[PDB]
């Protein structure tokens, strides 16, 4: 995919699954230099390395992560992708809290939103989704990544495996708890069976410090216990869509 010559690898700037994860540039003949991320890499594993590669290269999205492309004829193994400069979206909130308005945080979850509501579109169902999953870019444009977690999955997912759009708008709804927060983890020191439990027994997060109700109420939406009843990512979009174009309602909390 990618000639090796083409690839300069700078700072490490995290660890992932299987290995380091870089910033590098990239510079192919005939366009300009892109700043990139780079996974740098057993067969059954090595394959599992590059399948995140082959699921991502289906997708073409503002809001899904670009591949770049692989480095698989040499070694070592390669997965390059758009350098996305703040990183994670939990701790890029964490790292931020307070420091965002109530109009950029609903912008980002509606970023999430349209990417999700493509992934749908397509027939993909994700089963990853949390802030930890997203990552962000200079401009504050978030993107979805990562191609059980308990604290992120609809019950019907957890009891019976049954994975669909409607378990991924579930975890959405916890994505938004997760940004209205900035980056407070999901149902604090509890642990997961206590979460399960607490679920079943009618239990769901409160509203984050200031967040306006039109968004808690979304996320009340999300995690409606018969899935059907949860909105489709469309609809999602479209909320947040009204709330951004009329921020007044934004203003009760
Ligand atoms: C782990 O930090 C970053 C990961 C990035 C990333 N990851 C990624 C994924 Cl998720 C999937 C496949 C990949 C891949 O890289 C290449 O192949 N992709 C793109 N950009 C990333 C940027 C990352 O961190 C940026 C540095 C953030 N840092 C700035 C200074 C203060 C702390 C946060």
């Amino acid at each position: 995919e990618i000639d090796v010559s083409y690839v300069k690898i700078e700072e490490v700037i995290g660890a992932g699954e299987f290995g380091e994860v870089c910033r590098g540039r990239l510079k192919a003949p005939g366009k300009k230099e892109s700043c990139v991320a780079i996974k740098t890499l057993t067969e059954r594993q090595r394959r599992e390395f590059l399948s995140e590669a082959s699921i991502m290269g289906q997708f073409e999205h503002p809001n899904i992560i670009r591949l770049e492309g692989v480095v698989t004829n040499s070694m070592p193994v390669m997965i390059l992708t758009e350098f996305m400069e703040n990183g994670a979206l939990d701790s890029f909130l964490r790292l931020n809290d307070g420091q965002f308005t109530v109009i950029q945080l609903v912008g980002m979850l509606r970023g999430i939103a349209s990417g999700m509501r493509y992934l749908a579109e397509m027939s993909y169902v994700h089963r990853d989704l949390a802030a930890r999953n997203i990552l962000v870019n200079s401009n504050l444009v978030c993107k979805v990544s990562d191609f059980i977690p308990i604290r992120w999955t609809a019950p019907e997912a957890i009891a019976f495996r049954k994975f669909t759009s409607a378990s991924d708008a579930w975890s959405y709804g916890i994505v938004m708890w997760e940004v209205m927060s900035f980056g407070e983890r999901p149902y604090w020191d509890m642990s997961n069976q206590d979460v399960i439990n607490a679920i079943e027994q009618d239990y769901r997060l409160p509203p984050p410090p200031d967040c306006p109700t039109s968004l808690h109420q979304l996320m009340l939406d999300c995690w409606q216990k018969d899935r059907n009843a949860r909105p489709r990512f469309p609809q999602v979009v479209s909320a947040l869509d009204k709330m951004i174009r009329n921020p007044a309602s934004l203003k009760i909390v």
